[PDB]
């Protein structure tokens, strides 16, 4: 089997073979799609052999040794852990391998040109909390790097029996609180707001403020969960200010520089990294149209156009589309005057295109979520809206997980 | 087509249940290991092969069509949809087809554009004008009716959808077939250095047209002549009346020197180059129109690189710092383009709706059919407007896709697989 994707506005075609090494489900059906559903839907011993040994052959495939030695006693090291333990140890350069193709293999991340770039910081050896926020901070401190970021991921011991899990409960390393107020409207990010709670609860003494960073919740070995506060030294932050209206910086607006998901569960030959935190730099529409704008979000909209004199009588003033371009002006504007790393969306699906092609001479495809892929503005002139994708799930992977708090049965009475 | 499948908006956090699925016939290209929800034609899977069909491979979809219209109008198993049946399966038996009522026709079309997953306008999916043209003989005839269709369609700017249908296809060589792929669209030219005048999609259909014998103004906003072909036969030129094609010149409400970049716009949206299938009938020319949604003129027609491009001109007008890209200016043409063309058309009261108001309207009617039919296939790749996506409700929107019938189709271009007489 081959299948072809075509660029409608260059008419290149690429021809996928990669996808034949998929296993798990897209969710998709023979007769339904589910491209747009964003959630569709531990192992045995002999659940876990034959995902390690597929694993253990690409890794050394990769490394053109297939069939090695070193390949054979690899193997059967592995089945004797599994058949021992009921689990297995990924050598170092396994887990670097793991974690930079999880990353290579992240159907919806527009930036992977850069997977092999990637920092590790194996942090397998953890057993705290206290632990897990050293390097925590380590990983900070280097990936923002005073603002040239460099992409990393730090990666805490694996599952085990389910019961001892590392989890950074935060969804992001840094991100902003939210309080609702008790007449119904929020201050600072509403997607934060359970997440600010579970920490007021926990101790944490908020500053009730617009941007107030998060403390850390970091759980170690299936414990409780325990609060830090990251360094303020350690968390980069760009003012938003506007190249044109200079009422704009009057807007109060800062974002953090450091984007860094911390929720998600990397998956590499059947073992589960519930805690896994990886970093890169932000494409500006992520602030600038999700951040700022979503409705559920900042939802700043409504402030920015008014400080245009735009009319907002009708929608078809397209008010709100001419406020959120200058919103994702300033953005990359201040972002590139305090020299923090930062990529337009213009840049970012040319580059993706760039690595999709070259993925597909290399590697024979690369599984790219179209839904995901588009930026949120301004679709159709980036180059990826034009290109076809095939969707796709390779391992190793980056998993959602569920919500630590969901599942965390809680010790301390 | 598991159980019952939900989706959730992730804006509003309604949840909505779908059992329509179960309805689905026809492959959407994907399986559990490889989605191709952003692959323009995924399937080659038909109700009914290419060709002259056999009894047991045409009456089935025949049998499925009229279940399911006497099913609409609550008449399953009554005398007429049982005398239905043996009237479509005796004139399967005779002719090899079956011939439509009136009512089956104008539901087949009505639920064509009711289960087209890739259209936003669908919340008027029944005030659909259905005009039957299955007595027509000839490419004169097929003009006839095409420009009674967009006088109709037109209605002097207050624009009324309508969908106009020739005859079915029978064997395969007597297709009717519209050449173009809209009613109305502006030719386009290639350049003796290599660039493209007019509209670089249409460049082939420009082509064919002039080595039809069209004579060619050679301009940027030429109205392309109509290539009718009836009847399998040879495609035929007719100039559409330019007092039947309304156009709107694209102005600013703030930049006055918009104006004069000189740009237009025609009012109708009427595509041309579509199958509709009902009950395995298949009818090749079927130009159906309804109106704009302002970005598919300012975003796609006007700002696609191999569309007019308009965009580094118009930034160049506005003062915009063209360098890099990061200074948006791409960005802030493209809002400023829209607002002339969404200004142009209310200026002239012609109908037009914007992305935001269009997508709104999509969100109720998921709504009402998941109410009333328990499901809506969309195809959120299409649905979700090329500019401004994520502040339009339909961006958190999940939405199930699925193939129900009657539909309608992509067809091959009609040069691809015509002998010329
Ligand atoms: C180097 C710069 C990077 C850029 C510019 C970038 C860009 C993006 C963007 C724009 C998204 C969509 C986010 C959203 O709209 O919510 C995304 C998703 C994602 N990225 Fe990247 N990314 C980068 C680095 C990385 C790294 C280093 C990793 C992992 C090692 C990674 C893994 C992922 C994953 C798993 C997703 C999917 C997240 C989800 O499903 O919620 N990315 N990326
Ligand atoms: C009445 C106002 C209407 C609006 C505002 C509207 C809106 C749209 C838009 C924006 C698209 C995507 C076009 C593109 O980006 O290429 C579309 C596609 C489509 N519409 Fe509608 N539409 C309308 C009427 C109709 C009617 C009357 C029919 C059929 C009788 C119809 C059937 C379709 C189909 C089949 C597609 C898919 C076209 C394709 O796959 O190439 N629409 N619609
Ligand atoms: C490494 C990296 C760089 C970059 N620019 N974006 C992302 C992302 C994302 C998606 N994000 C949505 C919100 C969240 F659930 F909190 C975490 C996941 C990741
Ligand atoms: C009835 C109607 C209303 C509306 N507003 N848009 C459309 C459309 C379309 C898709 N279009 C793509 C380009 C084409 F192939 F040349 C013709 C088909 C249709
Ligand atoms: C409903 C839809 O799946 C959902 O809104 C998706 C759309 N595409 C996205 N694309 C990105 N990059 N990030 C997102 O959160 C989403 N959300
Ligand atoms: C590759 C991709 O499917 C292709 O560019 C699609 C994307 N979404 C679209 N959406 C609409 N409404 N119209 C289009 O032509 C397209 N093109
Ligand atoms: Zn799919």
């Amino acid at each position: 089997r081959f299948l072809k994707v075509k660029n409608w506005e260059t008419e290149v075609v690429l021809t996928d073979t990669l996808h034949l090494k998929s296993t798990l489900e897209t969710g998709c059906t023979e007769y339904i799609c589910m491209g747009s559903i964003m959630h569709p839907s531990v192992a045995t011993k002999d659940q876990l052999f034959p995902l390690a040994k597929e694993f253990i052959d690409q890794y050394y495939s990769s490394i053109k040794r297939f069939g090695s030695k070193a390949h054979m006693e690899r193997l059967e090291e592995v089945n004797k852990e599994i058949d021992t333990t009921s689990t297995y140890q990924l050598k170092d350069t396994e887990l670097i391998y793991g974690a930079k193709h999880a990353w290579r293999n992240a159907s919806r991340c527009v930036g992977r040109i850069q997977w092999s770039k990637l920092q590790v910081f194996d942090a397998r050896d953890c057993t705290t909390a206290h632990g897990m926020f050293n390097y925590i901070c380590n990983h900070v401190k280097y990936a923002t790097n005073k603002g040239n970021l460099r992409s990393a991921i730090t990666i805490f011991p694996q599952r085990t029996d389910g019961k001892h899990d590392f989890r950074v409960w935060n969804s992001q390393l840094i991100r902003y609180a939210g309080y609702k107020q008790p007449d119904g409207s929020t201050l600072g990010d509403p997607a934060n707001v359970q997440f600010t709670e579970i920490c007021i609860q926990q101790g944490w003494k908020p500053p009730r403020g617009r941007f107030d960073v998060l403390p850390l919740l970091l759980q170690a070995n299936g414990n409780d969960p325990e609060l830090f506060q990251i360094p303020p030294e350690l968390v980069l932050e760009v003012p938003i200010r506007h190249p044109k209206f200079e009422w704009f910086k009057d807007l109060g607006l800062k974002w953090y520089g450091l984007p860094a998901v911390s929720n998600m569960l990397l998956e590499i030959g059947g073992l589960e990294f519930s805690a896994c935190p990886f970093s890169g730099w932000y494409m500006g529409t992520e602030i600038g149209v999700r951040d700022y704008c979503d409705n559920s979000r900042y939802n700043i909209l409504e402030e920015v156009a008014k400080k245009m004199n735009l009319d907002m009588r009708k929608t078809s003033s397209l008010w709100k589309d001419q406020a959120l371009v200058e919103i994702n002006i300033a953005v990359l504007y201040s972002f590139q005057s305090d020299k923090v790393t930062i990529v337009d969306h213009h840049s970012a699906t040319e580059s993706f295109i760039k690595h999709m092609e070259n993925e597909y001479r290399c590697r024979g495809g690369c599984p790219a979520d179209w839904v995901w892929i588009v930026p949120p503005m301004s679709g159709s002139i980036t180059p990826v809206f034009h290109q076809e994708m095939l969707n796709y799930r390779l391992t190793p992977s980056f998993e959602y997980q569920p919500d630590p708090w969901n599942t965390h049965v809680w010790k301390l009475v």
